């Protein structure tokens, strides 16, 4: 069991950046793969990124790579996720999610445990 909280939301200006992350309560969060996922109302919702247990592996949605970098902090239990050269296509409901199978946390069915979701709403 694990539970998540996203904070770091908010309103940006296209071009800029924004920082999330996302809190678990536990020290056992380590073990899961974490990863990023986002929802447009009325659409579908969509992967973002995701990273390993210990920090090795990460994927990104191929509409944000090379914009966007996740990471962790397995001390403080934080993932992050760093937004850059934000898009007006960037809005919507940004969801952290785990995963004890790191394969399976991009796959919409993937994983276990889901955040309520913090909202970005980029500008232009």
């Amino acid at each position: 069991q694990v539970q998540l909280v996203e904070s770091g939301g908010g309103l940006v200006q296209a071009g800029g950046s924004l920082r999330l992350s996302c809190a678990a309560s536990r020290r056992s969060s380590r073990s899961w793969a974490m990863a990023w996922f986002r929802q447009a109302p009325g659409k579908e919702r969509e992967f973002v990124a995701k990273i390993s247990g210990d920090g090795r592996l990460t994927t990104y949605g191929d509409s944000v790579k090379g914009r966007f970098t996740i990471s962790r902090d397995n001390a403080e239990y934080l993932v992050y996720l760093q937004m850059d050269s934000l898009k007006p296509e960037d809005t919507a409901v940004y969801y952290c999610a785990a995963d004890d199978n790191y394969v399976t946390a991009s796959w919409r069915s993937g994983p276990d445990y889901w955040g309520q979701g913090t909202q970005v709403t980029v500008s232009s």
